[PDB]
């Protein structure tokens, strides 16, 4: 780790690239030339990257799949160009809808069909093997008619999957999520979404981590415009999108993926062992290749210009980076966060590591990644220890506050989607076990398991959402607590979607206890809203009492009070403060609407007074019942 060499190495392909093509902007808009495009004299003009190919020629069902009659011209670099010329009748030469292939002939003799790396759309015909590459020209554009939001003060994330968007086990559509799953989303007090698996995959249970098409917007779910109407309407209600971009491995296939596309196992990739990764047994980019970087850049700008997001989260960051680190990688992660970063100042970048690379989230200009945040992956597993191994009473207060304020900014999440999947458990699960099948309803009794699950799921979520970071997460149906898991459609169940879904209609249902917890997951977005502790300088922790089990700090000027202590309830307690005067609750999770005991009266005035407590100036006294969490506000006297 030299920064002064991460800086000088970027800065020099940073250099080429001015000199070469003509700067990052023209080097990033290369998928406006590659690929199939219809001219404005009627022709079609088609380039490609086949180094490795003898001979390149479009086919489809335009030319009664003749495989010959079309052929490619040799440029320099190893790239190919075509230009049919116009119909005599003026009529279009390939229409939409319609199935198109690139035909690539090797040195040996092989006739191979492909689909173009920079495809913007493929379908899969009913029940076939492979992916069809569908020619995208539509009778009309969809017009974007909402302009992006003001970049947002501190995040707070729904990452979401459109497919599984649905109480249906079927795949639920992009017109589906814009409708039903949009004022869903605004109506928690959630900002921004995290988009999942939108990139082109051909098998859905990869979670959308096995990319085939890299310019495609997913078939799955609809059609490219329907994506565009998402992201613009999700602009018109203030909500800015993120996408997952998985720019670390390709899907080896070969007939409707990215594997193999000039013949050779070195195209996009690197030759060999070193080109394929065998936990994933997926393809490697060849980071340190030109026409990788135009590819890769070209793709983050496609969804910057054609879809309109408002940042993306780079997954597989740990993996690029270690093959000792991979130079290559990096490089091209400093460049696709100077792009993102030079377009558009407001834009927003989260990286995907467990492995906690020195500057990986810092500026370029002092040697670091570029990266705006990087996921708080720590905080999911304290939780799981925690409840895994731990008994309540033996909770250690200084291990919780440890972990959560240990820093860069970070986004933190109390439970990740892989948390959310088959053969793993859930918050919920973890706290409720079988229970959650049966005293869910309000019909049933108020068991002591029902009443501790719903009283620690809201504090995990409070103490996370308040000390752990500088943004927040959650994942689809976890801010009410959804039951059981999630699993996609693949051999091990018999292409089942019974568990491919999201019960959404739980909150709806006033007989049931889910509505409790969503409750209080749209009232903690929104007091954060209105005081902006994520924005906030870091917590000041007063009290991580290991006996009380109290955890005490302010963070924006708010008091926050949590007793995880299981059975007792504190009266007349000392919490430490930096200011004096009077203090009303603005959050209690002992609250009825949140399914707490109503133990607490809001109209009460807790009045400061000058008593040095845990190193605070002033200090007040309170009543906080076992597994009850406060939220307390300086008011004018
Ligand atoms: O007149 C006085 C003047 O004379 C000299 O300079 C001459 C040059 O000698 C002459 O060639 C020309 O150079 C121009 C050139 O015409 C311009 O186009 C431009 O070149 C840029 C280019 O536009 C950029 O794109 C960039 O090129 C990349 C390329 O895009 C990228 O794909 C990659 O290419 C590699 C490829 O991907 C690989 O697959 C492989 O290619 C293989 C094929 O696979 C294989 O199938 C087969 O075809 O062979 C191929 C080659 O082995 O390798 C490729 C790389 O070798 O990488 C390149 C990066 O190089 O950059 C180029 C260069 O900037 O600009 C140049 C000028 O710089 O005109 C000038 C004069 O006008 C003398 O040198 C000078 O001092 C005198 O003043």
């Amino acid at each position: 780790v030299d920064f002064q060499r991460r800086y000088k190495q970027f800065s020099q392909i940073l250099k080429n690239i001015g000199e070469n093509e003509g700067g990052i902007d023209k080097f990033s808009r290369g998928y406006e030339s590659f690929g199939v495009h219809r001219c404005a004299d009627g022709g079609l003009y088609c380039k490609e990257w086949a180094p490795g190919a003898e001979g390149v020629f479009l086919t489809g069902d335009f030319n009664g799949w003749n495989p010959f009659s079309y052929p490619y011209k040799k440029l320099d670099y190893g790239k190919w160009e075509l230009y049919i010329p116009p119909k005599q009748n003026k009529s279009v030469l390939v229409p939409h809808g319609s199935k198109l292939k690139v035909v690539i002939t090797s040195k040996s003799g092989e006739i191979l069909y492909r689909i173009s790396p920079w495809a913007k759309y493929v379908v899969r015909e009913g029940d076939n093997v492979n992916y069809d590459w569908i020619h995208w020209d539509p009778e009309h554009s969809y017009e974007f008619k909402h302009s992006r939001p003001k970049k947002p003060r501190s995040l707070r994330i729904y990452e979401s999957h459109v497919g599984i968007s649905s109480h249906e086990g079927k795949v639920a559509s992009y017109k589906h999520f814009t409708c039903n799953v949009l004022p869903r989303i605004k109506g928690l007090g959630y900002n921004c979404i995290q988009l999942m698996a939108i990139m082109e995959h051909a098998y859905y249970a990869s979670f959308g981590y096995q990319i085939t098409s890299f310019f495609a917007a997913s078939s799955r779910y609809g059609s490219p415009e329907e994506l565009q109407e998402l992201v613009d309407t999700a602009h018109s209600m203030g909500i800015i999108v993120l996408l997952d971009v998985v720019h670390s491995h390709a899907s080896k296939n070969s007939a409707d993926g990215l594997n193999m596309f000039d013949g050779t196992d070195s195209c996009y990739f690197h030759s060999g062992p070193r080109g394929t990764h065998d936990l994933w047994d997926s393809r490697l980019f060849a980071y340190s290749s030109w026409e990788v970087l135009r590819f890769l850049l070209s793709n983050i700008r496609w969804w910057l210009e054609e879809y309109r997001f408002d940042g993306f989260r780079f997954d597989g960051v740990t993996s690029m980076l270690y093959h000792q680190v991979d130079e290559d990688a990096l490089t091209y992660l400093m460049l696709a966060n100077h792009l993102v970063h030079t377009l558009c100042p407001d834009s927003i970048t989260i990286a995907e590591d467990v492995s906690g690379m020195p500057a990986l989230c810092s500026p370029i200009s002092q040697g670091g990644g570029g990266f705006d945040y990087r996921l708080a992956m720590a905080i999911p597993d304290k939780w799981i220890q925690l409840l895994k191994e731990f008994k309540d009473e033996d909770w250690n207060m200084g291990d919780i506050v440890y972990t959560l304020t240990n820093r860069e900014k970070c986004i933190a999440y109390a439970e990740s989607h892989d948390q959310a999947l088959v053969g793993d458990k859930s918050l919920a699960f973890w706290l409720m076990d079988a229970e959650m099948y049966t005293n869910m309803s309000v019909l049933t009794p108020f068991t002591p398991v029902i009443d501790r699950g719903i009283q620690l799921h809201k504090m995990i979520r409070l103490i996370t959402h308040g000390l752990g970071g500088e943004g927040y997460l959650n994942f689809m149906g976890n801010e009410f607590g959804h039951p059981e898991w999630l699993d996609f459609p693949r051999k091990g169940n018999n292409e089942s979607y019974h568990y491919a879904r999201r019960q959404f209609h739980l909150t709806d249902d006033d007989l049931l206890r889910y509505k409790f917890l969503n409750n209080f997951d749209r009232d903690m977005n929104r007091l954060e809203e209105r005081y902006g502790w994520l924005a906030a300088p870091q917590a000041y922790v007063s009290e991580k009492h290991e006996g009380n089990k109290i955890i005490a700090f302010e963070r924006a000027g708010l008091l926050f009070i949590f007793n995880f202590h299981p059975s007792k309830s504190y009266t007349d307690y000392r919490v430490g403060t930096a200011l004096p005067g009077k203090f009303k609750i603005v959050l209690d999770s002992d609250a009825a609407e949140y399914g707490g005991h109503q133990r607490l009266d809001h109209s009460t005035d807790f009045f400061s007074e000058a008593f040095e407590h845990n190193g605070r100036p002033y200090s007040l006294l309170v009543y906080i019942p076992s597994r009850v969490a406060l939220i307390l506000q300086n008011v004018d006297l």
